[PDB]
C-alpha cells in the first residue's frame, strides 16, 4: 500500500538517475 | 532498456496508486 | 485530495518515460 | 530537459507519499 | 456556485474512471 | 455502462466551462 | 491560460471518453 | 492506455479547476 | 459533437501558440 | 513577430466559438 | 514541428466550420 | 449567424500561419 | 477550400506517419 | 489500422493534387 | 492511376464500415 | 445516408475493376 | 450489371444534390 | 427551394432501385 | 413491378431540375 | 458545372431504367 | 424521349471534351 | 480511346437531332 | 485554343438543347 | 489476374451492403 | 423554334474535332 | 453484425487490390 | 509551375507507402 | 526503416505546397 | 531523503525560473 | 506570484544545501 | 562539494534579489 | 540577460547536486 508506493518509488528513482547518468 | 524497466516499474508504482484509491474513501 | 496528485504527477511522469520511449 | 522534469515528478510523488505515510 | 460544481463533477468523472481503471 | 455515465457526467463538466468561460 | 486551457484539457478528456465508447 | 491518459487529463482539468476556485 | 471537436481542435491550436510565443 | 498577431488571431476565433455557443443550447 | 501541427489543428477546424455551415446552412 | 464570422477567423488566422511559414521560414 | 484541404490531408498524412515512426525506436 | 489511413490521406492528397493540375493546365 | 482511384474508393469505402461500426459498437 | 456512402463508394470502386478487366 | 450500374448513377446524382444544397 | 423536392425525388427513385436490387 | 414507378421518379426529379436549371440559370 | 453533371447522370439512370424495363419485358 | 436522349449525348459529349481538356 | 468516344456521343446527339428535325419538321 | 473553342460551341449548343427541353 | 478476384470480392461486399440495407433500411 | 442550330453547333464541333484529329 | 461480415469483405476485397498493387 | 512538382512528390510517397506496405 | 523516407517525402510534398502558399 | 530534497527543490525551482523566463 | 515563489524556492534549497553541509 | 553548492545557491539568490529590487 | 544568467547558474547547480546523488546512488 503506502510503503509498496514508496519502495516502487524510490525503484525507479533510482532508475532514472543512472539512466541519465548515461544520456 | 533501464529505461523499460523504469516504466515496468512506474506502471506497478500505477496500479498501486490505483489500489490506494479504490480503497481510500 | 493528495494522493490524488500523487496519482496525477505520478501519470504525468508515466507519460513522460512513454515519450522518452517514442523518441527513442 | 525532458528527464529533468520527469525527475521533478518522480520526486514530487515521491514527497507526497512521504506526507501521506507520515500523516498516517 | 458554478465553480465547485465543477470541481464536484470532475470528482464524480474521476471516481467511474477510478472504477473503470481498477476493473477494466 | 459506466463508462457511458462517465461520458455523461463529462459532458456535463464540459458545459459548465463554457457557462464560466461565456459568462466572463 | 489557466482557465482556456482547463476546458482544452477537460474537452481532450471527453474526446478520449468518446474514442473509448467507439472501441468499445 | 487511453484510459490511463483519460484519467490523467481529467486529474490536470481539477488541478486546473482547483488553481482557480483557490484565488477566485 | 462536431462543434465540440471545433473548440477542440481550435484550442489545441492555440494551446500550441501559447507554446511557440513563450519559447521563441 | 507575427506569431503575436497569429495568436490573437487564434483566440479572437476562439471567442467566436464561444460566442456561438452561447447562442444556441 | 509544432508549428506543422498547429497549422493542422487549425486546418481541421476551419474544415469543422465548413462542415457546420454545410449542415445549419 | 455567426459561424461565418467565425470561419473568416478561422481563415485569416491560417493566412497568419501561412505567412508565418513563408517569413520564419 | 480546395488547396488548404489538399494541405490538410497531407499534414494529417504526415502525422500519421510521424506517429508510426514514433514507435519503432 | 492507421497505415491504411495514411494511404488513404496521401491519396486524397494526390487526388486533389489532379483536379488542381487538371483545373490549371 | 486507375487501379489507383480503385484502391482510394475502396479505403474510402472501408473507412466508412469502420465507422458505422464504431457508431453500432 | 453514411452506408449510402459506402455503398457508392463500392460500386465505383467495382466499376473500376470492370474497368480494368475489359482492358486486361 | 446494369442494375447495380443504374444504382450508381443514382447515387453519384443524390450526392451530387447533396452538394448542393450543402452550398446552400 | 426546389432543391428540396429534387433530393427527395432522387431520395426516392434511389430507394425504389434498391428495394429491386435486393428482390433481384 | 414497380420498374415503372422508378422511371416516373426518375422523370420527376429531371423535372425539377428543369424547372431550376430555368429558375436560375 | 456540377449541374450538368447530376442532370446528365439522372439521365443515364433514365436511360437504364429504360433498357431493363424493355429487357425482360 | 428522343430530346432527353439527344441532351444525354449532348451532354457526355461535353463531359468527355472536359475530360480531354484537363490533361490538354 | 477519349478521342473518339468523345466523337462518336456528339455525332449521335446530331443523329437525333437531324431525327428530330425531320420529325418536328 | 484548339480545343477550347471546340467546348465552347458545344456549350452553345447545351444551352441550346436546355431551352429546347425547359419549353415542355 | 487476380483483378477478376478483387472483383468477386467488391460484389460480395456490395451485396453484403445491399442486405445491411435490407436488415436495417 | 431555332429547333435545328444545334445542327451547326455540332457541325462546327465536329469541324474542330476533325480539325485536331487530323492535325495529329 | 451483418455490418462487420460487410466490413470483413471489404477487408479482404482490399487485401486483393494491394495484391494488385505490386505487379505495378 | 510547383503544382506539377507537388504532384511528383505527392506520387513518390505514395510509392514508398504501397512498398512499406509490401514489407508490412 | 524506409518510414524515414517517406516521412523527407511527405515534407517535401509540405513545403512544396507552402511555396505555392507563399506566391498565391 | 534530504539530498533528494535538495535536489527536488533545485528542480522545481528549475522549472519555475524557466516558467518565469517564458513571460 | 511567480518571483516570490521562485524566491521561496531558491531560498528553501539553499537551506537545505546549509543543513545538508552542517550534516555532511 | 556541498559547499560549492550551497554557494552557487547563494549566487542565484542574489540573481533572484536584484531581479527583485527593480521596481 | 539577468534571468539568462540565473538560469545559467541555476543549472549548473542543478548539474553539481545530480553529480552528487548519482555518486551517493
Amino acid at each position: 500500500k503506502l510503503l509498496e508506493l514508496l519502495r516502487k518509488l524510490l525503484e525507479a528513482l533510482h532508475k532514472a538517475i543512472e539512466l541519465l547518468e548515461k544520456w
